[PDB]
DNA sequence: AGCTGCCAGGCACCAGTG
DNA sequence: ACTGGTGCTTGGCAGCT
């Protein structure tokens, strides 16, 4: 096998599928590491079936593996972040090709999704802010310069690329960019001043580009993120809030969970991203909540329509890339039967915006009528095998078709034909590639057959032969269909002709239909589940009069207590007592939820908030090492534009070092940076603190004691705890008497030494 | 829906129905000629968990069924799919002869492929054991048996209470559990992998003891010391009743039962287990465990005694200076004994499926293969002038002339399986081999019968050939065809060809067929003979492989013992452990720096030990080291230590800080004793500041006044240094650390008394929290340091 | 060596003479 | 009632390129 190893240097840094038989076989480190990945057998041989490959794929390429196909030559390739084909994205999530690399000025960051052309670059200001937009983005393909310093920010990531430094040049960069967009320079992009980003942006494309070997005519475009147009936050924070992924590593019982009824999968996947970068800029929000309630009245009827319209994001792309399938044309033709109806529906809407929505959805009335006389009904996944150009579109097309349904229908006479003068039933007409057409008869009557029949195939029970005549429409049917075939796949490559010239309008009409499917499922939500519409003011604050937590209250079978929050730049921290029990963690997390929401243009889950400008939202809730690291991020991250959640931290060491860390952590909090806070804490003598600096209040949650256990309130009022309950909770749990008896008096003693 | 009475149904469904109507919750695989099937719901299922096609098959009475099937020769591959989803498959064949059956050949059901009832290589892994379980409870307590199918090992006991339960089910780690209908305490069931619901009937006491009197050929059960034991016997019968349901012949490598009393090992709760990371770490995975560290044993069989023996520590005095002895005397031996004992590799399983009847030619080839071992063993052993070496070395016999069997009765490389022949060597039976003659004349008749007709006819396109469909035949190229003799009959026409049969041909062809048929059933005779020649040796047999396993385990001990620089700890009296430079036998492992040692001086006078130091100080690794050197030694292998004193222990428990944590620890006070080794690691939470510290101080004090067992109580609490003041007893010890400027180092040494100070603040310095927070933390500390 | 499609052996089904 | 043809799963491999 010198074949595959010398065809394996061409793709050293790759797996690579070696064709065998009905199978793909790897070998030596690549049947190991590949076992281990897609959990197969190791004979070093290593194997998976023909028609599975494209799952397998998937798999593969979810965990950051590149793939090489070997067909012998290496025929194609999949990299996790420039896969376009169905069968290997997940419907309802984002696949990133990113470019990281560091300057000596700083970062420089970019990422593209090859299928809807979303192409971002950034230049995180430090580390903190890259981990936070590695995390944000979480790229499943990671390009990155030899000449990288810090090598702690990707080290763990799927999907790492090593690049020379050479693919990290301006110059280049520019020119390339300014090609692919066919601009003269990037100031219309907003991005024209921003080296360090286009150096990644640069990279990037000539990856994409590389991977592909094709044009990508849909990436058209390129977009600057800036860090005050966002509210920050970091790994932790985000994982911490659960808003499209669970503690658990799950995706149930999440924000997303909830907020998610989108229509489309690329709704879904807008939603998602709306949920993980909450804007600032009020004008943005306020129309999406103008939408949202002029959206109210129409959801009912707008969903089941847009639902038909479908990922027509992904479509495109195929379109883009002429890869499309009979059936994304189908698709697309679908989705262009719903637009009247959508453009009708929305006509009465008040909202300017849902105006500018219903103009950018467009109509494409020719492509429309094109695809419905071009195309059948249901067409088969594959050109390949034809069957997918509907009659009546083209004449030459009928003419063949007509010629191959007469030699048909004429061998289908010969049949009956033979039959009546041999007088054998068990004659009839078949075909096969081996022998083409031909007459079989059983062995029991094969005695009988005609002298003129030439015996071609013998059978365990029948006797195949064939005869000129036979042979003679046998020429007609192949050569019709052959020609029939032939013209249906012109036909079919010149649909991308006609379709391509319209590539931008298109893509702006999915991305219109895929906002309003968001919009429409915000409206629908917040009407559903008794949302509100929050307002701005313009310093920092957060007034809220019955909040809920948007998750737990949808999921616990249990009344949802409500709580208010008055926080000002009067009023900026409130520390926490009583048992946290989740209680205190809920309450403190649904704060940021709401924040979160309001900031993204949602209704909210209480009946009324005010909220202030927010930069950044710290949630340290939920190693005392892990826990003070997390703690020096805050103190050294947060602004008086912060909203900051902290639970109990001094937990894990002494009494007096904890109690000493949480004293100075708050006062730093509530008199240096002055971050809006909520500070949950066990520590009694905290409660002091209200006495010793304006601007920091009591509050905390009680519990009830009745019949045989406890009742954990969660009704968050007015001044300190005044009551422990871990003498009651291990009397519960069965703790013996005489070890409670005693806890008693050494707590006393302990407290009143105080 | 059509009404489906009996009679509305073809014979086939008639038949099909009955026979699921006994296997209704679980796939049934359905013999039909060169197929399995599977029919309605089952089809379905199988679609989706096997990936092949739900097709049907027509009906005359309306309501097509829904079908689905796979090739008989391909079965396992789609079994080991099956029951690696925890599934159930009822296995149907033919019993009857079609071609005397008015209607549907006899059918029957004659296995169960179930998760814990798998002997079959291909479906195992090697170093794992795969138990199938049986539980039940009562208003007084549990019972608990677990059977191994593929080695005979069945063993009853019956847990005192829930935590009890819980640890013993942890520690079997049942592939499949079988339990009783009114079972309460579902938290500690639900979520386990081949769960299997039962009616209360099957854990009737009478009925126990009638089948497991009948399989082990008794009138009592109490020569197995199980008499006694009524809430075990319930589960063991509900056990025994299931193996044989599932297997459906004789288990006659299941002669006996043992009781698994408290007394007889260290208890070691759930938490203890997972914490010490025994073959599992705390993440799942099997790297960096115990096991990882000390398993290099040789064969599969000897891997999984080791576990076992980890997992199940001794308490017998004897038994563990026997193990102590054969260690010492097999330390130099180690390198010439291994590589003999490999070549052994897992005869126990082999030995299961022998009595199953299942053994395939490659499995008496590994047991022959392993019988050839025995005197190299032997000579190698005879030296060794310890008892215990002596004992294991005569119990794993010789079979001398079972050895010289198989060598006469099996080829070098028999193929894998019997099914096509070529497994019985030449020479064992005359008949056969006369058989096989016309078998291996193919090579010249037909031969010969090619050039012969080639010449005559002149053709020379003419070739001889077989053709499974068709036969032999006489074959000449379309060319050629029309000049072929008149005589030659005509059998197969291909596109460029011309076969032909001639009565020479046709009678060469009867009769070697005939022939190859009669070689193949003789052969199988021949084979299910060997069965009946070793099976009445089974039990020597076992003895011998289970001999082989404790000497492979006691080999790899004495390998590690040398080569990781352990020491033989003796036994104490009185509660104590006394340890001399004692070592994390993990941590210094995958550790790349040197292992700090240290030691441990525990006693009656001297039972609990506060201790302190800062986070990362090293407090949670001493703890475990202790328990593991504990565990170690009684299992009777040698320590990770300079020296090593160690007094009785009866119950390892484990604590590693809500109504959780205070549950777990009421269990610990209610039944640990003084000969119970305590470690809680940083308890006491509650929900203000001196809430949690007080139910600590209790807690602690109860342990060391009023339970009196061995206990290592590591805090964060400083308030708790003061505990040695008040009661006696107790102790402190700290790990020491070294503060330099802004820093501070750690030693990982254990010093007597409290530590100078705890290190809040400059462990929070280290993690990064600001100079001015530190510096503002350090001005209110010395505030609160002030108030006494 | 790569595609197609017969065959395997159960049993029922169905159109065609009994 | 009989004859004699069809159908249906997947793995193996003949029979042709
Ligand atoms: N005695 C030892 N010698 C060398 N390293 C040690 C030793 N004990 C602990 N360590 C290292 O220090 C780390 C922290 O130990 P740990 O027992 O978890 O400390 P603590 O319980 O005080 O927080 C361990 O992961 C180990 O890597
Ligand atoms: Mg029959
Ligand atoms: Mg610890």
């Amino acid at each position: 096998m010198q074949q595959y190893l010398r065809l394996k240097a061409q793709h050293p840094e790759i797996l690579l599928f070696y064709r065998m038989g009905d199978f793909y076989e790897l070998f030596y480190d690549d049947a190991k590491r590949a076992s281990q990945l897609l959990d197969i057998s190791l004979t070093p041989m290593a194997g998976i079936p023909y028609h599975a490959v494209e799952n397998y794929l998937a798999k593969l390429v979810n965990q950051g593996e590149s793939v090489a196909i070997c067909e012998r030559k290496v025929v194609r390739i999949v990299t996790p972040g420039t896969i376009s084909d169905e069968a290997l994205l997940q419907e309802r999530q984002d696949n990133l090709l990113a470019a990281i690399w560091q300057d000596s000025k700083g970062f420089g960051y970019a990422t593209l999704d090859i299928s809807s052309g979303r192409f971002r670059l950034s230049e995180p200001a430090d580390r903190e802010t890259m981990a936070a937009e590695l995390q944000r983005t979480n790229p499943a393909e990671l390009l990155y310069a030899e000449d990288f310093a810090e090598m702690s920010l990707i080290e763990g990531r799927r999907g790492l690329r090593r690049r020379p430094l050479w693919e990290f040049e301006i110059d280049t960069a520019r020119q390339q960019l300014n090609l692919q967009f066919g601009t003269r320079d990037l100031v219309g992009f907003g991005v024209e001043n921003a080296p360090r980003g286009l150096c990644a942006a640069g990279c990037l494309l000539q990856y994409a580009k590389d991977t592909q070997r094709t044009t990508l005519p849909h990436i058209r475009s390129i977009t600057m993120e800036r860090e005050q147009d966002s509210i920050i936050m970091d790994a932790a924070t985000r994982r911490n809030l659960e808003i499209t992924q669970n503690l658990a590593g799950g995706a149930e019982n999440t924000l997303a969970s909830v907020l998610d009824c989108t229509v489309t999968p690329m709704g879904s996947r807008m939603l998602k991203r709306w949920l993980h970068m909450p804007v600032r800029d009020t004008r943005v929000l306020l129309e999406r909540q103008q939408t949202i309630g002029a959206l109210q009245d129409f959801t009912a009827g707008l969903q089941p329509v847009l639902r038909q319209v479908g990922d027509l994001e992904r479509i495109l792309a195929r379109l883009a890339l002429r890869t499309a399938r009979p059936r994304d044309l189908a698709r697309m033709r679908h989705a262009f039967q719903q637009l009247p109806e959508l453009r009708a529906q929305l006509e009465t809407v008040d909202s300017a915006p849902v105006q500018a929505l219903r103009e950018k959805m467009g109509e494409f009335a020719e492509l429309r009528d094109l695809l419905e006389r071009a195309i059948i009904d249901t067409p088969p996944v594959l050109v390949r095998d034809g069957g997918v150009i509907a009659s009546g579109y083209n004449e030459e097309l009928d003419e063949w078709r007509a010629l191959a349904d007469g030699a048909t229908d004429y061998l289908e006479r010969l049949e009956v034909r033979e039959r009546e003068r041999t007088g054998l039933d068990t004659l009839k007409v078949g075909f096969n590639a081996v022998h083409g057409y031909y007459i079989q008869i059983s062995r029991g009557q094969s005695h009988l057959a005609p002298i003129n029949y030439m015996r071609r195939q013998t059978l365990k029970n029948a006797e195949r032969y064939i005869i000129p005549e036979l042979k003679e429409y046998e020429d007609k049917v192949l050569t019709s269909k052959g020609k029939a075939l032939a013209l249906e796949k012109q036909l079919y490559e010149e649909l991308f002709d006609l379709l391509l010239p319209h590539l931008e309008a298109l893509q702006q009409s999915a991305s219109a239909l895929a906002e309003l499917d968001v919009l429409v499922n915000l409206a629908e939500r917040a009407y559903t589940l008794n949302y509100t519409c929050p307002t701005f003011i313009d310093k920092p604050g957060i007034r809220i009069t019955e909040g809920r937590h948007p998750v737990v209250e949808q999921v616990l079978n249990e009344p949802f207590i409500a709580n208010p929050l008055n926080l000002s730049p009067q009023r900026r921290m409130l520390i926490i007592t009583g048992p946290n029990m989740g209680g205190k963690s809920t309450y403190m997390r649904q704060t940021a939820l709401i924040a979160l929401m309001a900031y993204i243009g949602s209704y909210v889950p209480a009946q009324k908030v005010e909220i202030g400008p927010i930069d950044r939202i710290f949630t340290r809730v939920g190693t005392f090492m892990v826990e003070m690291t997390e703690t020096a991020n805050i103190l050294h991250n947060a602004t008086e534009y912060s909203l900051v959640l902290m639970d109990e931290i001094g937990r894990g060491t002494s009494t007096y070092d904890g109690l000493s860390l949480a004293w100075a952590c708050a006062e730093n909090l509530a008199n240096k940076i002055k971050a809006l806070t909520l500070f949950a804490t066990h520590y009694f003598e905290l409660t002091q603190l209200p006495e010793k600096m304006e601007g920091v209040a009591n509050v905390h949650l009680d519990a009830l004691e009745h019949g045989d256990t406890i009742a954990f309130m969660h009704s968050v009022q007015d001044g300190a705890a005044s009551k422990s309950y871990g003498l009651a909770v291990a009397a519960l749990a069965g703790v013996p008497k005489e070890v409670i008896k005693r806890a008693r008096q050494k707590l006393r003693e302990l407290e009143s030494i105080s």
